[PDB]
């Protein structure tokens, strides 16, 4: 799950994780749209984590939230500052990890979207996330 104030890119603008709708498009790791088919409801009192990449972006997620790397699956709270990289398989690093720390709680939700690779953009770097 993401924070609530997070931005995420959409084919015609930004939403929130806040604002966002089952139905609405955001967009996948190819860039292309993909619908959000479910999402739950806020979920308060989560641990969470900083997350600040090479791009500037910094999103905040809960500790379980996942994240395709460099070296596969990561949870934030296994993120490595300064070593794992933002990878998406068909290469390429879209960001590195600068930073990732806990943080005090903040409301999050989680999305679920219909790109077969489970990844959607957040964040205003556009960092591929997992659903």
């Amino acid at each position: 799950a993401l924070a609530l104030y997070t931005p995420l890119p959409t084919p015609t603008g930004w939403t929130t994780m806040g604002d966002v709708a089952v139905g609405d498009e955001l967009l996948g790791a190819d860039g292309k749209p993909t619908r959000v088919v479910a999402a739950t409801d806020v979920m308060l009192g989560r641990p969470c984590y900083e997350v600040e990449f090479s791009d500037g972006t910094v999103i905040v997620a809960d500790a379980a939230h996942q994240w395709p790397t460099s070296g596969g699956i990561r949870t934030s709270a296994q993120l490595r500052s300064g070593a794992d990289r933002i990878v998406v398989a068909g290469l390429v690093p879209v960001v590195q990890i600068e930073s990732a720390r806990r943080v005090a709680s903040v409301p999050v939700r989680c999305v679920e979207v219909d790109n077969p690779a489970h990844l959607y953009l957040a964040g205003r770097g556009m960092v591929p996330t997992h659903n």
